[PDB]
């Protein structure tokens, strides 16, 4: 693939005062665009957007016995009323529910979830941290291009798991879908550990060409959180594609 | 399965002068609500919602390679210009371009066709007519409830065909996403062979539920075709089953 420097979609940052970076590939031509190749490759806390690789492994493991399965409520309070009820594995990882997910990465345990992510190229392949927090402030650190790398090799089913398993994951990450396009995207914030970030990562399908897509920036405060979504929709406006 | 008759969704009919069924199941089809218990079972030909079994046919014979397959347009005239492209199997879906589906069943071919269709217990089974156009104007009927039926085993990868492959087809088959709310759908319109039929058939999940729905009606002119949209949408959401 390549990648190019691209000045002009700086115009979104600046009006905002926003430090991030998007990463843009088109899929038929192998080639990428962002406003910021440095920060492109500077490495940041997954965050929620962890839940990707996390719920494969699942799957992969028999953790996860299937895509019908429902994660109950056990009645103790959490961080957000809307993780307060039974979910769907879809509705786990649309919600954010961090709960359900820690469950499943301590019955996946060290040995296996490491294997994983080596297996996956995923980021600095960290895992230290305890088995249920290191996505969230332990050493694991991932970059916006490496996002798109995973995030491709997905869409193209060619992860170490059964293409069953990926497919399962597709289907779950589904938060669009138009007459002329379908995104597929999840969302995350790094709050635990300076500096904060938030991240959007995803791929849209439009026409027969695939946009994979990712998004990084500092918050500043939890007032600054759409602007995670709404700098790259308008730079994917801008581009005719959403 | 069980179908039992709820009165008060007639109103929704008699009040646009339609004559129509709709049929609901929650959580399984083991227990369906329906506004007219005959016409629940009365079977039309399936026209574009038969895109739904030929997708998932077209797959598990490899005559749609795998989940990327582009269908090539060679340039040559098509008879919609929203056909005159390079299409995904989501967009053939979308546009309902039925000349990329005739050209998947005449590859499919009325051997294999006819087996998939008992397998998947598909309406009365009757490819007859042609291989190419037997759902658009040859024996083929299917009901609404039959159709919440093939509808599940989908759902619950139980058809007779890889999950892979059910999962493709799922897939390409989203119209509409939310967190805790996701909706599958398709419409057709059977024009050729009278009465005149119109449906909407798919299913939602509304947080840990499902529910399976299929809609048909009689239509006079194409000015009605909404309604086979609007009228299935207001008695779900009567039920508390509500989109945004
Ligand atoms: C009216 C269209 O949007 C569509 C639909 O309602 O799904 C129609 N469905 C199909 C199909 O089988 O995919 C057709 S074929 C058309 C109707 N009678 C003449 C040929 C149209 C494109
Ligand atoms: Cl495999
Ligand atoms: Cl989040
Ligand atoms: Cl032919
Ligand atoms: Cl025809």
């Amino acid at each position: 693939g390549s990648i190019t420097e691209n000045t002009s979609w700086n115009k979104e940052f600046s009006a905002e005062a926003v430090n991030g970076v998007f990463v843009l590939c088109k899929s038929s031509s192998k080639s990428c665009a962002t406003n910021d190749l440095a920060r492109a490759s500077k490495e940041y806390l997954p965050a929620s957007t962890f839940k990707i690789p996390n719920a494969i492994i699942g799957l992969e493991t028999g953790v996860i016995k299937n895509e019908h399965q429902v994660f109950k409520w056990d009645g103790k309070p959490r961080a957000m009323k809307q993780w307060e009820r039974d979910l769907t594995l879809r509705g786990a990882i649309q919600v954010s529910a961090v709960p359900v997910f820690q469950q499943i990465a301590r019955e996946v345990g060290e040995v296996r979830m490491q294997k994983y992510l080596k297996k996956f190229s995923y980021g600095n392949q960290n895992i230290s941290g305890g088995i249920d927090k290191f996505w969230l402030e332990g050493q694991l650190r991932i970059s916006a291009v490496n996002q798109v790398e995973f995030l491709e090799s997905l869409y193209l089913n060619k992860l170490s798991a059964s293409k069953e398993n990926q497919l399962i994951v597709k289907e779950a990450l589904v938060t669009e879908a138009a007459p002329e396009y379908l995104v597929h995207s999840k969302t995350g914030y790094s709050t635990r550990i300076e500096p904060k970030i938030g991240w959007w990562v995803g791929w849209v399908e439009k026409e027969t060409e695939v946009y994979f897509f990712a998004f990084n920036m500092d918050i500043d405060n939890e007032s600054k959180l759409p602007l995670r979504k709404s700098i790259p929709t308008k730079i994917m406006e801008s581009e005719g594609i959403i």
